[PDB]
C-alpha cells in the first residue's frame, strides 16, 4: 500500500488531487512542500536538488519537513544538477550529518554501467566509509508496447544487483528523448502502461517506493490530472494498489 507516490508543484486543488489519487508520499524537487498542504497520511520527502542547495538553511528546512532525504537530481546531465562525482562526495558529509535516511543522487541513465556516474559515486562512498541507505532511479521508455514494463524491471534489477540497496523509482513514464523533441504514447498506451507497471512494481520486493512523472499536465504531457480532473492515466494510477 505504502509504495505509490508522485512528484508535484502547487495549484488550487493540488491537495485534493494528492488525496484522491491515493499518493502515500510525494516530493517537490525541494527541501520543503513549496506551499503544498499534504493530505492526511501522505508523507512529504525533501530533496537537496543541487550543489548550491547544500546550505545550513536548506538542510535544517529538510530535517524539519520530513524523515527521508533525496540527494541531487540528475547530476550526470548538463541541464540538471550537472555535478562531478568528487563534488557530490565532497558535499556528502553535510547531508549525512542531518541523520535522515539518505538516498543516492538520482542519475538520468546508466545506473548499472561499470564506470558510470552512479558506479563511481557508490564506489567512492564505500572507500570513504559513507552511508547510502537507498538508491533512487529515473526511467523513460521509448518502446510504447506491453514489453515496456519488462524493460523497466530489467533496469531496476540490474541496479539492485550491482549495489544491494533498496530501490526507489522517483521519476518514470513512457517518453522517447532520442529525437529532436520528445515523443509521447497515445492516451490508451499510457493508461495500459500505468496499469502493467504499477502491478509489476507493487510485487517487486526490493522496490520500496515509486513516483510517476508527474501529477499535473501543467508540468508535462505525461500528467495524470488537469486541475482536479484525472485523465485515463490518472484513473489507472488511482486504481493501483
Ligand atoms: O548549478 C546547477 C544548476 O543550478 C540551477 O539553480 C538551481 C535551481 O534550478 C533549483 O531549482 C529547482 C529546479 O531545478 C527544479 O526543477 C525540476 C527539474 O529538475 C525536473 O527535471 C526533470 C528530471 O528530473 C527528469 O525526470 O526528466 C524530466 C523530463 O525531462 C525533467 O523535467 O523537472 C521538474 C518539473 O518541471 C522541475 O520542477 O524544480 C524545483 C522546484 O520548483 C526548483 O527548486 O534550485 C537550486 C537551489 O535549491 C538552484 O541552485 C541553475 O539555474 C542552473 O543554471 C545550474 O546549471
Ligand atoms: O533530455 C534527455 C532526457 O534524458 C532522460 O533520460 C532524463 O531523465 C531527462 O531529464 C532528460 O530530459
Ligand atoms: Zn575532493
Amino acid at each position: 500500500g505504502t509504495k505509490k507516490g508522485v512528484s508535484a508543484a502547487a495549484f488550487s486543488g493540488v491537495t485534493a488531487a494528492l488525496g484522491d489519487v491515493g499518493a502515500r508520499w510525494f516530493y517537490t524537487w525541494a527541501a520543503d512542500p513549496q506551499g503544498i498542504t499534504a493530505p492526511a497520511g501522505t508523507e512529504f520527502v525533501p530533496m537537496i536538488w543541487g550543489r548550491d542547495s547544500v546550505t545550513a538553511d536548506q538542510l535544517q528546512r529538510a530535517k524539519a519537513a520530513g524523515s527521508t532525504l533525496l540527494a541531487f537530481n540528475e547530476p550526470d546531465l548538463a541541464g540538471q544538477a550537472n555535478m562531478s562525482v568528487e563534488t557530490a562526495l565532497d558535499l556528502w558529509p553535510q547531508l549525512q550529518a542531518t541523520g535522515m535516511r539518505l538516498g543516492a543522487p538520482a542519475v538520468a541513465y546508466g545506473g548499472d554501467t561499470p564506470g558510470g556516474w552512479l558506479d563511481r559515486f557508490m564506489s567512492g562512498a564505500a572507500a570513504r566509509g559513507y552511508r547510502v541507505d537507498f538508491i533512487p532511479l529515473h526511467w523513460y521508455g521509448g518502446d510504447f508496447s506491453a514489453a515496456a514494463t519488462g524493460q523497466l524491471q530489467s533496469y531496476l534489477q540490474a541496479v539492485y544487483n550491482r549495489y544491494h540497496r533498496p530501490i526507489w523509482l522517483t521519476a518514470y513514464a513512457l517518453t522517447d528523448f532520442s529525437g529532436s523533441t520528445p515523443r509521447y504514447p497515445s492516451a490508451a498506451e499510457q493508461a495500459d502502461f500505468v496499469s502493467r507497471s504499477t502491478a509489476m512494481l507493487n510485487g517487486l520486493s526490493f522496490v520500496e517506493r515509486y513516483a510517476w512523472f508527474s501529477l499535473s499536465t501543467s508540468t508535462t504531457p505525461t500528467g495524470l490530472y488537469t486541475g482536479t480532473t484525472p485523465n485515463s492515466s490518472g484513473v489507472a494510477y488511482r486504481a493501483a494498489g
